[PDB]
């Protein structure tokens, strides 16, 4: 059909709350998915200052706004304003998706599932495997809490203290063996027997793209899968290093899209077309 | 440009708050005008219950919603949640347009001005004439207050004292003579010598378009002007009753557009294109 949202008096609103948000690809992505499925919703971006976060939930309820996506710096602070919080959300300790229904605002977190789907949808079910997660920030945290449910994960980081702390919280909360199922280490850890490595750090991300990868070619193999959460540029210096060894590369586009796909489902009750989302976003990145 | 609205992460939101709002044509009017001017705004409708009205302004301020239009039944109750209210809306006692600026919510009322422009574009300056206004709601208030500035008016309503109350109030604030310049009566007031009559009541408005007109063609006259504030249908019963006496008829299209046009300017600092607003509405009303 036509390009752009065909708005009328019955159109429902969904928005992204954060500060700043003017560069999010979310609106573009979701509006295309709404059209495709013929749903009468619109996605907009709301720049919310920290002191005003306390007024959004009751405003959304009063207005009839159906839901939100939450990003920096509100995913931790928004939790005290919601009526309920999904377990998967309570575990990670952060909300990035909200649904308002029947006067009840519920928090969710799809960053975890997203990074999983980003993988499975590309290499099938991921259970009982050796997975190394470089980084320990918000991304590595959501990823880890999800892939640790049924996999052996090793959180490697520049500041080990951070790695150790995360591995303990995961083993504890998910009830796993510390030094075995949920390990930690420096960025030096070796990949002998490692099935998949996931880069959850900004190394190689624009504007510092010409820096050396999180791991040289020497430790890379073909029998591996190297996914990079970065998506600017899509093919990082890490994926190059992994291409000179026929490894199955996956760029950040996967997590970004699927993370949204699950939220879409939560708001509309319908599954969105993954290619529409990608084509809308990938077209935004390139000319 | 595109057929629908091309939303991005910078698009600003303007909404209509009221109950109900599903059959409003305002979103149609304004989005059409936004696009024609290349402005990055989207106009949507919010269904707000009277009990939740108190959470909307802080919500709007929090999210960065730049303005609203206010319709039944919040035109008066919203005044207590605003920071400032301009002269007109304060005299009139009702707010139909809001603008959030510098963390400050301001109330305006474009109804009155809208009605005069629509009436004056049709028959030239309206001054020193006898005008009857049927009704006493927010619209009647706006139009009565505005035309009472330089014309003799008579407020006719089913609830007489309610019309008496409004007449006294107008005479009071405009330094007018309660007995002559501003009168009141029931729905059967004699129209001899009356130059213009305006229907500021829902009688005849969709979907109940077969009811009895607020005044029989008996009192109508060929050299009389009959304006109905209803725009859906485009030709109410009152107007086709007026046509059977060759009287000059005017529907509510002009008031709707001119009222919106003034609000448009207020939110954006830009003057919208009238033909665009006008035709966008007609096309959604007719076929
Ligand atoms: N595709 C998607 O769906 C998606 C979703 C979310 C984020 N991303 C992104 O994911 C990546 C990760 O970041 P984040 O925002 O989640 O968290 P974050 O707060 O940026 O996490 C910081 C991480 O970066 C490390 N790090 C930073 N500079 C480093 C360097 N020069 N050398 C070694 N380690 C370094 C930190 O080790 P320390 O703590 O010790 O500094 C830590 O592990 C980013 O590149 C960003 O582009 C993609
Ligand atoms: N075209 C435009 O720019 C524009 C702008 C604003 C409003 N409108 C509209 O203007 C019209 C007026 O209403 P409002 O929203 O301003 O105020 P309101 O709050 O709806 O005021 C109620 C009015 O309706 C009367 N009324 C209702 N049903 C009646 C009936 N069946 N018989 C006799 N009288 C009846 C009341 O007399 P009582 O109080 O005694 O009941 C009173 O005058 C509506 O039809 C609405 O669609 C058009
Ligand atoms: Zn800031
Ligand atoms: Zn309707």
């Amino acid at each position: 059909g036509p390009l752009g949202s065909m708005i009328n008096a019955k159109t429902k609103v969904i928005g992204l709350i954060g500060h700043p948000v003017e560069h999010s690809f979310s609106p573009i992505m979701h509006n295309a998915a709404f059209k495709d499925k013929g749903l009468n919703y619109v996605y907009v971006a709301f720049d919310v200052l920290p002191e005003n976060l306390k007024y959004v939930i009751d405003g959304a309820k009063a207005l009839g706004i159906v839901g939100f996506n939450v990003t920096i710096p509100h995913k931790i602070e928004i939790m005290k304003y919601l009526d309920e919080i999904d377990k998967d959300a309570q575990l990670i300790g952060a909300v990035n998706t909200i649904k308002i229904e029947d006067g009840k605002a519920i928090g969710y977190n799809t960053d975890g599932i997203g990074a999983r789907m980003a993988l499975e949808e590309e290499i099938g079910r991921v259970k009982d495997k050796n997975i190394v997660i470089y980084g320990a920030g918000g991304a590595a945290r959501a990823v880890a809490f999800e892939l640790a449910k049924d996999n052996n994960i090793i959180i490697a980081n520049r500041t080990v203290e951070k790695a150790e702390a995360l591995a303990k919280e995961i083993a504890e909360k998910l009830n796993k063996k510390f030094g075995e199922e949920v390990k930690f280490s420096g960025l030096d850890v070796d990949l002998d027997g490692v099935d998949i490595i996931i880069n959850a750090t900004p190394i190689g991300m624009y504007p510092n793209i010409d820096v050396e990868p999180i791991v040289k070619a020497e430790k890379l193999r073909e029998d591996m899968v190297v996914m990079d959460l970065i998506y600017n540029p899509l093919e990082t210096v890490l994926l190059k290093e992994a291409k000179k060894v026929n490894a199955k590369t996956i760029n950040g586009l996967g997590m970004l899209i699927y993370q949204g796909a699950v939220a879409f489902k939560i708001w509309t009750g319908v599954e969105p077309n993954i290619e529409v989302m990608k084509n809308a976003i990938i077209d935004k990145i390139t000319k």
